[PDB]
């Protein structure tokens, strides 16, 4: 009941976003019926073209039922030959575009706190008892610098954990490697997993026990708690709550846990979040 179902008409498409696997994102515009305002929205039309199907509303009753300050929640829904999502906009974008985009002017404060915020969206994720099949970086969205969120729960081999590619499981445990990835990335300031190998022998490099490298701003204690998301037995990996105090505990003394050149003049201020949740992240 939490999920408004939207006429064709009260919004339009205004500039495309991206697309991916599932679907186009663009940015459009809700108008409510009666008024002259044009609120901003990002729809994902779909693409396939659904056909009564059901299934699909039945799940986005879910979706659209997620509180959490760092999962993104489906706003509404309108049933069309493509069905459309609409959520909210993120000027920002995503994570992963930002880290690239901003290479070398990012500190280890922000990175460090970004790992604890996709955990503590994971962890509630896992608590709700749903599986994300596709975390990474470029499914966590941007609200403010200072606050990600994790979008699209509900074939990334180079993100899926080994046994998701041999046998199709995605259990919570395997969203902690994909977890294990998405830090990899963020550390890497936006690199390509496994830029070199074929995605049809990922399969077979994982199981010679090949993993992705150690970033260079990464330590021991930061590249080791990826590669134990990396590990074959599912249940040797880390909970994602035990993420959190780590990486939380981490964030709390980053110049100790990250080594970034001049990371001594790049950092977090309250004058200037207070004025970006006014205009923005209004938490
Ligand atoms: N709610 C949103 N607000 C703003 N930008 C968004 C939003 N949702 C998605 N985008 C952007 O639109 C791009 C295209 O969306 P999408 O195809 O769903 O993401 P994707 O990660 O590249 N594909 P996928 O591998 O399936 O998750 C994303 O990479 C984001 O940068
Ligand atoms: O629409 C989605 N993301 C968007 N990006 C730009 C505008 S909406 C995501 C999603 C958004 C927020 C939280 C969780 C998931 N989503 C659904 O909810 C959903 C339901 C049923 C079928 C397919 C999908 C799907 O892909
Ligand atoms: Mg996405």
């Amino acid at each position: 009941a939490l999920l408004r179902i939207l006429k064709e008409t009260e919004f339009k498409k205004i500039k495309v976003l991206g697309s991916g696997a599932f679907g186009t994102v663009y940015k459009g515009l809700w108008i409510p019926e009666g008024e002259k305002v044009k609120i901003p929205v990002a729809i994902k039309e779909l693409r396939e073209a659904t056909s009564p199907k059901k299934e699909i509303l039945d799940e986005a009753y879910v979706m659209a039922s997620v509180d959490n300050p760092h999962v993104c929640r489906l706003l509404g829904i309108c049933l069309t030959s493509t069905v459309q999502l609409i959520m909210q906009l993120m000027p920002f974008g995503c994570l992963l575009d930002y880290v690239r985009e901003h290479k070398d002017n990012i500190g280890s404060q922000y990175l460090l706190n970004w790992c604890v915020q996709i955990a503590k969206g994971m962890n509630y994720l896992e608590d709700r008892r749903l599986v994300h099949r596709d975390l990474a970086a470029r499914n966590v969205l941007v609200k403010t610098p200072q606050h990600v969120k994790i979008t699209d729960f509900g074939v990334p081999i180079k993100w899926m954990a080994l046994e998701s590619i041999l046998h199709r499981i995605y259990t919570h445990q395997s969203d902690v490697w994909s977890y294990g990835v998405t830090v990899w990335e963020l550390m890497t300031f936006g690199s390509k997993p496994y830029d070199g190998i074929p995605a049809s022998e990922i399969s077979s490099i994982l199981e010679k026990g090949e993993r992705l490298p150690q970033p260079p701003i990464c330590t021991i204690d930061v590249y080791m708690i990826m590669r134990k998301c990396w590990m074959i037995d599912a249940d040797s990996r880390p909970k994602f709550r035990e993420l959190i105090i780590e990486f939380s505990k981490m964030a709390r003394d980053p110049q100790r846990y990250l080594v970034i050149q001049g990371d001594e003049r790049m950092h977090l201020s309250p004058t200037d979040s207070n004025f970006y949740r006014a205009l923005m992240d209004e938490e």
